[PDB]
């Protein structure tokens, strides 16, 4: 009985979910960061829902005019907002360490046993639009800029993206 549904997911071993190419060289403009995926669920067809993993070297959380991820190929949006002022989302603590669920859809890695979602970008803005401008004179770094989440734009080695994007286990089993 307990074990029959009511009616009408897997989650990926942690292990089996990591970057989907690798490069001799990344782009390395911007603050340094580090941007991952930590886990994977499958929800159906090419659908999962993911944990990214943020980290970089920012201003303080009263400085952020907007965070969020743009371009992503998803059957929920292509943006998924973190913190903006402006649209009244206020989903983290830190703008220099945080994680965010992301739902995406994947297409076939090189190795078929495994499946990777698509490129996106993690656009910051910092100082502008009723955000405190104060410590914004000592930041080096430009008050708006993106980072470039591909497998793509790679040339003999070399890859013109911060990151790679991950890859993990198609319907997130333990088969490979
Ligand atoms: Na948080």
């Amino acid at each position: 009985s307990g074990l029959v549904p009511r009616g009408s997911g897997k989650t990926c071993p942690t292990s089996e979910v990591s970057p989907a190419c690798y490069a001799n060289q990344w782009e390395t403009t911007f603050p340094p960061s580090d941007i991952k995926i930590t886990g994977a669920t499958w929800v159906q067809d090419n659908i999962y829902d993911v944990t990214l993993s943020y980290e970089a070297e920012s201003l303080e959380l009263e400085n952020l005019t907007e965070l969020k991820i743009i371009g992503l190929n998803s059957p929920t949006g292509g943006t998924k907002l973190v913190w903006s002022l402006n649209s009244k989302v206020y989903d983290i603590d830190n703008p220099a360490k945080w994680t965010t669920t992301l739902r995406v859809y994947t297409k076939s890695s090189a190795d078929d046993c495994y499946v990777e979602m698509y490129p996106f970008q993690i656009q910051v803005d910092w100082c502008e639009a009723g955000a405190s401008t104060d410590g914004c004179s000592a930041w080096k770094w430009p008050k708006s800029y993106d980072y470039d989440i591909g497998c793509d734009n790679m040339q003999d080695g070399v890859s013109r993206k911060h990151h790679p994007v991950y890859k993990w286990p198609k319907k997130c089993s333990s088969n490979c």
